[PDB]
């Protein structure tokens, strides 16, 4: 069926639970070895959102090359993401190390550090141009360059050092600040102009790495940005956008990442913003 009328129908008939039990029966299911050997408990935030072993990204060290960190690559759209969980107090190292290895130009934020009063992921970029950050285990060097503080997002300039070449970097820092603590946004129409806000920085475009983007757990507001993203550009690349299967391409997104999109209320809110914004694109 198209999309907006296939919407009408099911919150007709009330059965967006339903809908979404069916893509979690059918997901895909691969091991995640790596992710669960006892070496790792303390790189893991959550012990039943693991990466697969096929698709997890690699660190470049002999020691432990482990993060909790996914490589999605879709074909048809030629788009990639890195989705990952939130830096934690022993990983905030490896996840700069990540971005400078992976030579991703665009970071992606999607949570506040502090949540429902608890904290869903460390401070691991720098709140003051004079205080920087040196991650010693990794070799790497975080500054604050500028900060662009607007009603639903923030946007800041960051500098990398690979403190061992003495190699520098740009790193764009995208902040949705204003994502509610319970559900999901009434509107969709301050997170596609987040999302089209990242994209005119260059940040998922083929000539830099793949844009780094996380939440708490890195598979729930993580899956709903990268969706939207893709069914978009899909709609844009064919011939007859109506045939874009938003079901089908989350399906497709899971094949390299457990779990993605986490209630109904969200998948509901990825058809919204989809239908929303294939408007504005053209007329
Ligand atoms: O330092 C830390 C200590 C524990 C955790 C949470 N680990 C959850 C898991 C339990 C079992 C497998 S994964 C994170 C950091």
């Amino acid at each position: 069926m198209e999309m907006e009328k296939e919407f009408e129908q099911i919150d007709k008939s009330g059965s967006w639970a339903a809908i979404y039990q069916d893509i979690r029966h059918e997901a895909s299911d691969f091991p995640s070895r790596v992710a669960k050997l006892p070496k790792n408990k303390n790189r893991n935030r959550y012990r039943d959102v693991s990466p697969f072993d096929h698709s997890r990204i690699k660190l470049h060290q002999e020691d432990n090359d482990y993060i909790n960190a996914s490589l999605i690559k879709m074909e048809e759209a030629q788009r990639s993401y890195i989705l990952t969980q939130g830096p934690l107090p022993n990983t905030v190292g490896h996840f700069w190390e990540m971005v400078w290895e992976q030579k991703s130009r665009g970071v992606v934020m999607l949570n506040r550090v502090m949540e429902k009063g608890s904290l869903k992921c460390a401070q691991y970029w720098p709140q003051k141009e004079e205080k920087e950050m040196i991650f010693e285990d990794t070799n790497l060097k975080l500054t604050l360059i500028s900060e662009d503080i607007k009603s639903y997002y923030t946007v800041r300039q960051l500098e990398l050092e690979n403190l061992t070449t003495q190699e520098t970097r740009e790193i764009l820092h995208f902040h949705y600040t204003t994502w509610p603590d319970f559900g999901v946004p009434e509107s969709p129409a301050s997170f596609l102009n987040f999302l089209f806000k990242v994209r005119e920085s260059g940040s998922l475009s083929p000539e830099h790495g793949p844009v780094v983007v996380h939440c708490s757990a890195g598979i729930g507001r993580s899956g709903t940005f990268c969706l939207a993203d893709t069914c978009l550009l899909l709609m844009d690349k064919r011939k007859d956008p109506s045939s874009v299967d938003i079901k089908k391409v989350l399906l497709e997104m899971r094949k390299f990442r457990m779990g993605l999109i986490q209630t109904a209320d969200q998948l509901r809110f990825s058809y919204l913003a989809v239908i929303e914004g294939a408007k504005f694109i053209m007329g």
